[PDB]
């Protein structure tokens, strides 16, 4: 009931406790793992409150102190009274900070504690919202050298008032159906973005166009803002010894900012809480542009270097994936743009989850999601077990907002 | 109740009820997943239930269910447990046994195979030179000149416990390593420890980077034997590369017939130790894992300086380029030698047509996304993006302790 997990390649053995503090369910039975699934009242809120506060006061170091038992009372009062509460600021940050060390898919956990907290708890309206927004696009981007960010809207309250960013990330490119039959532009986002031309948006029906940002407010109907540009840093993508490269036309851009998803703290809900911090390399080069139903680009890259393309064995994808992915790390780099590659990611959370194993007793992590999409076996993480399990505080998926809200 | 499965790249969902008829436990509880956790003497007791519905399940394979023929069959196993405390398979019940193990291995990629196995029945086999003729007849059948077959030869399954037919190789074929007084290793790493037991048993070990191994053969609870292959038996692979002419001076080579044989076969409650299957080779398997592996051959700086890469910084990715070029070598080697040898884009693709024929004629089909998924271009196969359950059916092959963490020396 002391687990251990063994890195095979170093034989290094770690205990972990910190499971056993686990709160939510895996999907996971004795029957049936289910390890590689993507998506597997007053009553409720005090035992969720008190949870989170007594791991506060105990990170403080003030465990059972009268400030402690006091805080208690008066979040308890709270709840009876209001049927919720408000966390302090020094706690909405403590809970930030341990969501995202509590994320068992992020590799990039090492940062866990530089997160810069935008406290948008007073925001009232979508435009409230997109000054916020590009607020916190302009910090974290700092020209390049970008720095972690999360910003926070106004908690959840009778669930008919919700703060939401429809946006999946705050900047994504757009993608059509085309008569053609095919797509022109990023096919993840043709719904969404039929969604902002059905809204009013007039799209540039490019294959590179940023999306407007289609914010919700309070409840209400969404409203469609563009982020200003020169706020909008991108990268276009050369190669450092294929020349030809740059006519392929590629482009990415900087600052990666998942916006859909939910942070739950003490029992309370936070549906508008975008955070951002940099890329990997992997995740623009294999997932964004190789993904068969992404920009998926590995044919036409693999004519430019006039590989063999007429059988697998040749392994022709594998090549040209590796030249994409030198060439996005090349850009990124020549361009000052912060960015990290595979191999430094994983290094560094292997360092991060030793960290962990010694100062937390354990670190959460979903095999599945950190091993990097291309050369597994060659990153250190491939070797290295790993228990995966739900602590709170927590980022959550949450329904996409279009099949819930009311219009 | 029914479960879903998801391709995210091409939306095809998928119903499981087969894990229904799973009963053995997973290592994962409803709040820790231990989906990455490589590991996560039995009486008349638990084995006649074992045996039925083992029956029950080859019975109604066959369309027999509730024959006179199955019904008999029943009576007789129940009679032979009680009286002799175990039981013998019949020669078909075997064969569709070894078969479903191979189906019901959830972290083989291979499986759209798993109908096509040559099954070797050695049960009456009672010495270990009986064993050595045995896995010679394997090596050469499967072999074929590069024209593999899969086949599993099975010795008599465990009595007692302390009666037990062991192969105490991992693989019927595989290099020595040795652990130099410098602490460098020369030839396998992986198989340091087996390769002093070697040669403390009495091999006199050529010390080179690649000697194959001696099999080291255990019968009826005895002592294990050595004996060596037939080197004309053993078909080898010089690897060299397609463009890059310097590749075939790096002296590497590879055996062509991967054979598994330190793993457990369980059939209806019986245990067979020693039950050696082999197939052919993912290119992967050598490339990536064998050659590149910090802990296996580590080629990969030795190689890298040879292409002359930026090997100043890990974000030219040097590594995943010579990795690259490495894994072309294995495979243009083995297919200009004619010897069977699958890519992982081919291997990802069939498995998942296996995996769908499956799904829609058998209910399911157990697989371990982290065994499955190629160990290089993960996302660019199509593996990766198939959601998959996996769960334990018998018939199954197991891990088994290492013997000589286990075995009682006579002398
Ligand atoms: C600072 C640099 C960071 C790096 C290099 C990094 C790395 C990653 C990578 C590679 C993924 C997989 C994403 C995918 O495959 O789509 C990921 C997922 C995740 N990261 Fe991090 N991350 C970083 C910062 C952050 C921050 C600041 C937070 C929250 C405050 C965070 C929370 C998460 C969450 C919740 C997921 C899973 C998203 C999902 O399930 O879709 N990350 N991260
Ligand atoms: C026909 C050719 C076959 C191919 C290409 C194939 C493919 C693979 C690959 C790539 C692995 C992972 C091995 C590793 O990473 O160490 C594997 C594992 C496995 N395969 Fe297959 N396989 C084939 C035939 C068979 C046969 C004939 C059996 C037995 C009847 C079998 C049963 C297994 C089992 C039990 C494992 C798990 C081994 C372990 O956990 O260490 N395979 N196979
Ligand atoms: C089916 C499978 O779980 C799915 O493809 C996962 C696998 N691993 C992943 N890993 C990361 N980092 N990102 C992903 O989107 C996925 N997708
Ligand atoms: C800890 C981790 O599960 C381990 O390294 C696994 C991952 N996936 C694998 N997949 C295969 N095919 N072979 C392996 O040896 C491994 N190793
Ligand atoms: C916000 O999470 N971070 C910092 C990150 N590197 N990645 C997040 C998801 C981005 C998505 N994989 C993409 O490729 O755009
Ligand atoms: C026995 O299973 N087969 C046929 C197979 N392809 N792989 C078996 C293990 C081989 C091992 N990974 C190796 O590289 O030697
Ligand atoms: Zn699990």
């Amino acid at each position: 009931r002391f687990l251990k997990v063994k890195n095979w390649e170093t034989d290094v053995v770690l205990t972990d406790t910190l499971h056993l503090k686990s709160t939510l369910e895996t999907g996971c039975t004795e029957h049936i793992c289910m390890g590689s699934i993507m998506l597997p009242t007053k009553d409720q809120l005090f035992p969720l409150a008190k949870e989170f506060l007594d791991q506060y006061y105990s990170s403080i170091k003030r465990f059972g102190s009268k400030a402690h038992m006091d805080r208690l009372e008066e979040v308890n009062k709270e709840i009876e009274s209001t049927s919720t509460y408000q966390l302090k600021d020094t706690e909405l940050i403590y809970g930030a900070k341990h969501a995202w060390r509590n994320a068992s898919r992020c590799v990039g956990r090492i940062q866990w504690s530089k997160l810069q907290v935008f406290d948008a708890r007073d925001c009232t309206t979508a435009h409230g919202m997109f000054n916020y927004i590009c607020n916190h696009v302009k910090y974290a981007t700092n020209k390049g050298n970008l720095r972690s960010a999360i910003t926070i809207f106004p908690q959840r309250t009778d669930g008919k008032h919700d703060f939401r960013v429809w946006n999946s990330q705050l900047i994504r490119y757009a993608g059509y159906k085309q008569p053609d039959g095919s797509t022109l532009g990023d096919p993840a986002n043709v719904q969404f973005t039929e969604i902002c031309i059905q809204q009013g948006w007039k799209a540039p029906r490019g294959r590179f166009d940023v999306l407007p940002l289609l914010l919700q407010a309070n409840g209400n109907d969404p409203e469609l803002f563009q982020i200003p540009p020169e706020l909008v840093l991108e990268v276009p993508i050369r190669h450092p010894k294929f020349d030809w490269f740059k006519d392929l036309g590629l482009k990415w851009y900087g600052l990666p900012a998942v916006s859909n998803m939910l942070l739950e703290i003490g029992g309370l809900e936070f549906s508008a809480c975008p955070f951002s911090g940099w890329y990997m390399g992997t995740e623009i080069g294999v997932r964004d542009y190789c993904d068969n139903s992404r920009y998926n680009i590995l044919e036409e890259v693999a004519k430019k270097m006039d590989l063999d393309m007429r059988k697998t064995s040749s392994l022709w994808k594998d090549q040209a994936l590796v030249e994409i992915n030198i060439a996005v790390l090349y850009s990124f780099q020549s361009d000052k743009v912060t960015i990290v590659d595979h191999h430094s990611a994983t290094e560094s959370f292997i360092k991060h989850m030793e960290n962990e194993y010694r100062c937390r007793g354990g670190c959460p992590a979903d095999w599945v999601w950190i091993v990097p999409p291309m050369s597994g076996s060659i990153t250190p993480v491939f070797h290295q077990e790993m228990l995966n399990y739900r602590l709170t505080p927590s980022f959550e998926y949450q329904p996409d907002p279009w099949n819930t809200h009311v219009w």
